[PDB]
């Protein structure tokens, strides 16, 4: 049987995740047959990818950050790569993506369609690769995600001494505070450290409680990618034991997205605020410009994993379950999201879309399942 | 001497709210010599407008809705007219000026480059007018800005009956509840019942509890203007008291801003929020698309009016001062307003222009007084 209470214990919280997923894996793959067991996709750990699948994922990625923007230059007059025209929608529809009804789906469209172009475009055949936080908990900087060696997503940045503390600002709510990490400029080494982010700042928290917001984000503003690789985030909001209590204290929709998001007043910023703060710099600081971070991508598909596990707990119940509007936290006010509720990522990738052909990996466009 | 503590008798709260006037006239025109005494505009109560200057003020707005739009077609496609160049901008920024740091200023920079459109395109040589919400909330429908006579900017709406109520959500917060009032459909006599409301609706609350969006809200959807006046609405947050209470309870900017818009969690919406909603129907009912109804201007000019009487109660510490952000309720977070932060009306008139030329009605651009 399924664990139903989370433990504190991270070894069995690791193994009652593992419970989880499969019987999530198992209700999957044993109701398919469009997407049939044949065409079935598998989404994997990075961990589990040897080095030559590690780097052909990275050329894929390098591969659509050389390629020419098909944004219309005039809307996002930054863009210059295919990678930017995923960064410059991201930038452009953060306000109804986040703390919204569409958020999960959202994403979930957005990584699969950049999956897309990866294999449309840069001849990429493998596995979609998701970053499983609970295992690097306690040293980010062994993660094989950002460990700076040639298989990483590039690793940590130059270290900057005595930075002030990360004051983020949910709303009017008091500030969460988080110290600023092992690093602080550009990154020093890995697969893209000549990697040039293009768009924002255009909300980026600073040590020290500044804000930098560019005029306009989706103009020109080359510079480096920044990590400031900080392990005390990840044991803070993304251990095992975390991970699990998000899927097993959470009885509805609203409960999972929001607590996964970290609900304003809680002091708390999820496994989702989590992952993303953890890897400091810029844009990881930036909620509307953080999949110029690469590692981003990786991240929520962990995050889609984290949902299909959830899901999958009550198929019957939570499979189509939606909550929310199309406004960050309903300002301003807007309409619940539907299943009829359309969305797009305009010129990054793939059609206007309805939420309804999203709610399920193995149905509407996506035919998948994580291990 | 000044009052310092609001009354609840609604006789004295008129004439404590006269005298705070009085105090921020004097101030004002004593300290004027750009702006001097000699080109000192005075703007004023609508009910001390002559019936041919009222009108002269109407058929110049009427006169803006006729003019053809200058917004870009692209960007605006619904717009059709001068007046829609208006709409179009504030529906554009909606997300960017309510519950902002931006929110007084930029409101007041709004209404007087609208009425340097009358001015300059429409010929009015009159003052700007405004609504005193106080002395007509014991019955909207005799308010000589609604009565539906030559006069007003037109009255009631067709009566549908049994409406259900508004509810109105800011975030996640329980629902304020209102009344449907008395109307509900077209407006019925007056100067503007033949005006297209050309835009819209972004977010208009329904009775029932529904909200309608356009997809996009930019794009064509002629149609009347609707009002359902709601007395009610006024006597519950735009009485006089609640206008002395908002003026002497309020010690900095951030207190008066929140309390004016309503702090959401409060049950209240302010003399704000009343004075929008008591108008009902649409675009009155719609937070984004609310400067399509008429009144708006006069409702604005009273809203400009008392952060005016405010600020002038104590010149030194208020005249300048500024508290929020850049986004609504700070969602998603943005940097501080400061007196550096530009604005703009984007095609509807004049440049950008930043926060420190607005906050004051005798510099920048302006030089008005209110009586
Ligand atoms: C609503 O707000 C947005 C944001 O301000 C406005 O977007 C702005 O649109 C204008 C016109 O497209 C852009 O100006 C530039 O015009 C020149 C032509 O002279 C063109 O070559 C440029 O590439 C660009 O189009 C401006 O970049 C853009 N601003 C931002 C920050 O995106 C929009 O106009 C507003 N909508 C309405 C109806 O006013
Ligand atoms: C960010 O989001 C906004 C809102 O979706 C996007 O605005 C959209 O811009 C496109 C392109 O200008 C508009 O499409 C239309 O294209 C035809 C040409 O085929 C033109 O004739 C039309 O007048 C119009 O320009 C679309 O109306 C507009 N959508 C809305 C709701 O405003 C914008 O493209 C996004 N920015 C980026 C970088 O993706
Ligand atoms: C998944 O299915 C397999 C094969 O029938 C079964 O052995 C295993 O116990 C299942 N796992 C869970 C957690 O249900
Ligand atoms: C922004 O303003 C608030 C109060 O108005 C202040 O407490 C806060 O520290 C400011 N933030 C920064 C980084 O200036
Ligand atoms: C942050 O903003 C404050 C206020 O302008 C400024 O004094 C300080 O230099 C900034 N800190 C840094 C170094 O980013
Ligand atoms: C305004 O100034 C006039 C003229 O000096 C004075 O008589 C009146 O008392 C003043 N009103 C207030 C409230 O200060
Ligand atoms: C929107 O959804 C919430 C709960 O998800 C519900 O309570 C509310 O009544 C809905 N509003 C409307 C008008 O459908
Ligand atoms: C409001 O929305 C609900 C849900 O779709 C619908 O059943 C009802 O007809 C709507 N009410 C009206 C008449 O606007
Ligand atoms: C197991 O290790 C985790 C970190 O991965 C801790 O959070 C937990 O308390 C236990 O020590
Ligand atoms: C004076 O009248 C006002 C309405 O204008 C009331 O709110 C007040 O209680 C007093 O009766
Ligand atoms: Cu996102
Ligand atoms: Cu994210
Ligand atoms: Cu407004
Ligand atoms: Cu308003």
């Amino acid at each position: 049987t399924l664990p139903t209470t989370a433990s504190s214990s991270t070894a069995v919280a690791s193994s009652q995740l593992d419970q989880l997923a499969n019987f999530a894996y198992n209700v999957t793959t044993d109701s398919v047959a469009g997407c049939t067991l044949q065409n079935l996709r598998v989404r994997r750990d990075w961990r589990a990818f040897s080095k030559t699948q590690k780097k052909d994922y990275i050329n894929s990625v390098l591969c659509l950050q050389k390629l020419p923007s098909r944004t219309p230059a005039h809307l996002a007059p930054g863009a210059r790569t295919r990678y930017d025209d995923f960064v410059a929608t991201h930038i452009n529809q953060t306000q109804i993506i986040h703390y919204t009804g569409t958020f999960l789906a959202w994403h979930r469209y957005f990584i699969y369609e950049f999956e897309q172009a990866l294999r449309d475009e840069c001849s990429y055949t493998g596995d979609y690769p998701y970053w499983n936080w609970g295992a690097d908990a306690d040293n980010m900087e062994k993660s094989q995600v950002f460990d700076g060696s040639e298989t990483s997503m590039s690793g940590n940045g130059e270290y900057i001494p005595n930075q002030g503390d990360i004051k983020l600002l949910l709303g009017n709510y008091p500030a969460i505070d988080l110290p600023p990490g092992s690093g602080g400029g550009c990154v020093t080494s890995g697969p893209f450290k000549d990697y040039k982010l293009n768009l924002g700042p255009a909300a980026l928290s600073l040590p020290g409680g500044n804000m930098t917001a560019a005029a306009n984000p989706l103009t020109y503003n080359p510079r480096c990618m920044k990590r400031s690789l900080t392990t005390e985030i990840l044991q803070r909001y993304n251990t095992f034991p975390k991970i699990v209590e998000l899927i097993l204290d959470s009885d509805d929709i609203w409960d999972f997205q929001m607590t996964m998001q970290g609900v304003p007043g809680s002091g708390s910023i999820g496994v989702h605020g989590g992952g993303h703060y953890s890897m400091g710099g810029d844009p990881g600081r930036d909620v509307y410009v953080s999949p110029g971070d690469t590692a981003f991508w990786l991240h929520h598909g962990m995050i889609d994993r984290v949902w299909w596990i959830w899901q999958n707990l009550d198929l019957r119940k939570r499979q189509n379950a939606i909550s929310g509007t199309g406004t960050f936290m309903n300002n301003p006010a807007s309409p619940n999201t539907t299943l009829d509720t359309v969305i797009d990522l305009g010129y990054a990738n793939g059609g206007p879309i309805a939420m309804r052909d999203l709610m399920s990996t193995t149905a509407g466009p996506f035919c998948y399942v994580y291990l």
